[PDB]
């Protein structure tokens, strides 16, 4: 019926795409008469260059040869993962009803074709921590789909300015929860939501080209960022890359937000606290703001007390402090008074300064 | 004032320029994936003319954008005719975003709100969604900045920007309601869904979002029920019909808007008539179907290789083209292929079946009645069954049901197809002498 002496079919043209493979081979016209034949193409994903024909594991594909003199048969394999090796070979069928006629089957050598690479998947499991006030340590995992030969990771970190609402407020009333640095130890609708927002990112590419983005390239799956400001938040974008100068580019970012450790003594008050009393029992105390605090200064707490009795505290906002450059203390019994001042920043409480002593008569 | 169909914007702030003259988006507005965007590009960009989005609003990874208070300073109503998985407003993974800030937002007619994974975004507990949505319990607002980690400063409260505004109750909390530190939410005394103005007196009932004069339908900024000729109406005038669930159009206008499958059943000019109704060429109104919808499907030469490749034809009755079945790797495909193919009643072109090793029988063409043969296989063939290793029944679309006007048939290499079935097909087709030997001849089919 079939499977007679076997001929050889040569591939005349191969085209590789990101997820397609176009193939052509010479037109094997049968040594026959008003008969019929067609080809069947076997292709399977084989990482290595060892594979066995005829056998399932393979994926079959029928191709009827066109009825003309030009346009060699050709096929277009589709839905192929990028940067994968595929073993392909074609085989003629040439089923005939002739009584006495050679069958003369034909097939082709197994040929391995590699499809073009594309941008890889976003990095997975990005974690970050701070070991000091000017360093950030970042770790992650390789992308799920490398889509090529992994070469490096593009790391970008951008400084984040504090929101303006902290600047205008009175934090003596309605206090808020202060932020902290980083100390990480370095359902159908939900699935559809994540699937849609992953298909959104599948078409996203990145060209490997108070706010200033600075670039870095890292070979391993870990990075250290140095020279940062103290107690300032940073946004970190991490893209996986491969041969991407001509490819569609690098991956999409996997940004995380990390804050550096507070500076230990950035909230200290410079110089010494001066004063200038008034004849109406009211006294005025002056002190200059810290130049570079941890984020910003929320309030000033001043502790004053008469010589001998208990202590009294007073909270002052930025607005009240800046309205006159200091603090007024009125309606007090005459005597010798001692005062200490502290600054409160986003990191937390500051350090008490030296005592200032004055008199009221 | 402007049509402005649904628009997706990506990858460039320049692409955001297609809303210059837009007034009402008759669709969904998407802004996403703007990696190379800074806080300077979005500072000088504003679209004050946009005042309504019919479908929904989505924002996804727009870098540099800090607030929507400048992008859409006059956006008022989100109709929510269709939803992004039930959400009319989605804001996801937005770096640098600090507040939602839609200061002119009047209502979200239908759909929930999803504001997730914006690490720098707060001012979300200072807004009551009860004065915006009718069912605020479906909102999904998690993953943002910690609620107690930022000061949701409203223009009133403590020493702030200035004049305060009213406070309501949303989830058992009586606190100030505000959008940003300067703009704060708008309320006014009258029953729900009654838009008001600067004077505080709320406008006509049909108004929505806002107005300019009270108790004047022509002065509304957004029509609650229907819109026509700069006025808000409970229903369209008798000479017009609804369109996109939001405006009134004449018959010829909505006929031109879809230029063949449109219909005006139940006073609503849709794009495809619903189930149970259809129209072909008469006056455009989806009258009730007799017993089934004669869906017509046009394909050039639809090669079929699997059930998934055949699910396209689901529900088709008249096929304008040819079918080329080739099912080799399947197993017991008859019940699966009956659902897809089997409502077909006429094939204008040819029918070919090659190398179908998985097809035990051709019984999934039960309603097939005619194969005219307009598209005709080379060699003067219309029915071309070739190389079917196990094909026994050849279906039941026989006994005077079948009719092939032109073109011959061709059966070859069907060992298990007994010649009795082929000869019965020849008899019921009414054309037996059309073919000749070696086209049906044994030693190939019928062993």
């Amino acid at each position: 019926r079939a499977a007679c002496q076997t001929r050889t079919l040569r591939f005349v043209s191969n085209v590789t795409e990101a997820d397609r493979i176009l193939l052509r081979w010479e037109r094997y016209e049968p040594l026959e008469a008003r008969d019929l034949l067609s080809f069947i193409v076997y292709y399977k994903e084989s990482p290595f260059q060892n594979a066995t024909e005829h056998v399932q594991s393979w994926n079959l594909l029928d191709v009827e040869l066109p009825l003309s003199r030009t346009q060699e048969p050709g096929v277009t394999l589709a839905s192929l993962k990028p940067w994968t090796q595929y073993a392909v070979f074609v085989r003629a069928i040439t089923l005939t009803t002739e009584e006495d006629s050679p069958h003369q089957g034909a097939q082709s050598p197994i040929v391995y074709l590699r499809t073009l690479p594309a941008a890889p998947t976003v990095p997975q499991d990005v974690i970050s921590t701070s070991n000091s006030s000017s360093h950030l340590l970042v770790r992650w995992k390789p992308p799920t789909q490398r889509n090529g030969n992994l070469t490096y990771y593009l790391v970008l970190w951008q400084r984040l300015a504090e929101d303006g609402d902290l600047y205008l407020n009175d934090y003596c009333h309605r206090g808020l929860r202060l932020p902290t640095s980083n100390n990480d130890p370095r359902e159908a609708q939900e699935a559809s939501f994540q699937k849609k927002f992953e298909n959104f990112l599948h078409n996203a590419i990145t060209i490997p080209i108070d706010f200033e983005i600075q670039e870095d390239k890292v070979p391993r799956e870990r990075a250290v960022l140095s020279g940062l400001r103290h107690f300032t938040e940073y946004r970190i974008d991490i893209h996986a890359c491969n041969h991407a100068a001509h490819t569609v580019g690098c991956s999409a970012a996997t940004f995380v937000f990390a804050r550096t450790m507070p500076h230990r003594e950035a909230d200290g008050i410079p110089g010494k606290v001066a004063w200038e009393a008034s004849s109406k029992n009211s006294v005025l105390l002056r002190w200059l703001e810290p130049p570079d605090p941890n984020g910003l200064i929320l309030k000033y707490e001043i502790k004053y007390r008469r010589l001998g009795e208990e202590a009294t505290v007073l909270c002052v906002s930025r607005l009240r402090y800046a309205k006159f450059g200091g603090v007024h203390l009125a309606l007090l019994p005459p005597g010798n008074y001692s005062a200490r001042v502290r600054a409160t920043s986003l990191a937390g409480n500051g350090s008490w300064t030296d005592s200032v002593a004055f008199y009221i008569l």
